[PDB]
């Protein structure tokens, strides 16, 4: 269970589960390139929403586009109390090989009703021998 992943927001998460890696180890990429990333994390304050924001440099070809619906407070009951858990989700298939395993990066974050949430990146991902 769970994956080397990295915070990049403030140790306010708890789970990112992301099709790639599982743990300390090194995991390539499979071909087929569907971005499927899932995390639970408490709110850690007050809000009436949180937006979504994945940020993936993929060999060069940094993606800059949302994938998904990033607000899920049209999809629990909101506003969002501090101490509650709040999981959020992305998922969103794109062209089997065009990212080239070799370097892309992705860091994405869930932005609450006062600009944050929880933020998880990943990486593992490239092409050797």
């Amino acid at each position: 269970s769970q994956v080397d992943v990295k915070d990049c927001a403030n140790h306010e998460i708890k789970k990112v589960l992301v099709p790639g890696c599982h743990g300390s180890e090194p995991c390539i990429i499979h071909r087929g390139k569907p971005f499927q990333l899932e995390a639970v994390f408490e709110a850690n304050q007050n809000t009436k929403t949180a937006k979504i924001e994945i940020k993936a440099s993929i060999d060069g070809l940094e993606v800059d586009v949302p994938g998904i619906d990033p607000n899920a407070c049209h999809y629990m009951k909101c506003p969002l109390v501090k101490g509650q858990q709040y999981d959020i989700k992305y998922t969103w298939n794109v062209p089997k090989i065009a990212p080239k395993s070799e370097n892309v990066v992705v860091t994405v974050k869930v932005m609450g009703d006062d600009g944050v949430l929880a933020c998880a990146i990943a990486t593992h991902a490239k092409i050797r021998d």
